[PDB]
This record gives structure tokens, sequence and C-alpha cells, in this order.
């Protein structure tokens, strides 16, 4: 689990969104596993605006933050797992690292702020849903 709280937005994995998120929907995209809902209180997370490929992510299944190199946001095949079917996911970045389903929502951060959230895993890779292209999270 986990979310990004920027301005009056809450950013979550689409597959973990709650009824409240859907009842306060701003934007969602199945292809990216992202959903954004509106918040009553202002958040303080800063979204990275950059093309960094190094950062640190939170892995809840190890209670650890790991430094990682990560790839460019791309359209990648995600294999079937115990709880989820095989599908293509867009705006996905991969790193070599540990990820289990319950790690979804863990923050990836660089020196510029939040890059994205854990979204996929398998075969010793961790996949992150990028948010750095969603420039509107910074306004309105
Ligand atoms: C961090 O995510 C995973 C790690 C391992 C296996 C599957 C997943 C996953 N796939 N879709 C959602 O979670
Ligand atoms: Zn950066």
């Amino acid at each position: 689990s986990g979310a990004i709280y920027v301005g009056n937005y809450r950013v979550v994995n689409r597959h973990l969104a709650t009824h409240n998120d859907w009842a306060n929907l701003v934007w969602e995209d199945s292809s990216r596993d992202l959903l954004v809902s509106s918040t009553t209180a202002q958040g303080c997370d800063t979204i990275a605006r950059c093309d960094c490929q190094t950062g640190v992510y939170y892995c809840s299944s190890r209670r650890k933050h790991y430094p990682v190199s990560f790839s460019k946001p791309s359209l990648i095949f995600v294999e079937a797992s115990e709880y989820y079917p095989a599908r293509y996911q867009s705006h996905l970045m991969l790193a070599v690292g540990h990820s289990e389903p319950g790690d979804c929502g863990g923050i990836l951060r660089c020196q510029h702020g939040v890059v994205g959230i854990v979204s996929t895993g398998g075969n010793g890779l961790v996949g992150f849903a990028d948010v750095r292209d969603l420039l509107w999270l910074d306004e309105e």
C-alpha cells in the first residue's frame, strides 16, 4: 500500500483505489495502474520534474529503502502472478530489486522529489509507475 499526497491530489495504484477514491475521482488510467482522487487537506509531497534514473524506493516487504537505478518510462509486458493476470503496462520503469504485491504504493524518490510508486514485480525486478509527466499534479 501507499499513496502520494501532492496539493489537493491523492495518487494511488488504480488496483488499490478505494470507493472514496472513485467517489472523488480526478483521473485514472488502467494502462498505467494509476488513479488520482481529490483531497480536502493539502498534501506536501513534491513531484520530481526530471529524467533521473537513480533514486531510492521503499520496500514494505523488507522494511527497507533501497537505492536503485531504473529505466525510462516505457510500455512493458508484465507477467501473470499469483493474484494478477499478464498485461502490458505503460509509463513503467524497471529496477533490479525485490517487490511483492503488498509493496505496491511504495515511493520511489530522487533528489527532485517523488518519481513514482511501486506497481509491478517478478523475476527479481521492481516496476514503478512514473508520475513525473503528470505536470497538472503541481497546480489547480
Ligand atoms: C509489486 O508488485 C508485484 C510484485 C510481485 C509480483 C506481482 C506484483 C504485482 N503485479 N501487479 C501488481 O502487483
Ligand atoms: Zn530527479
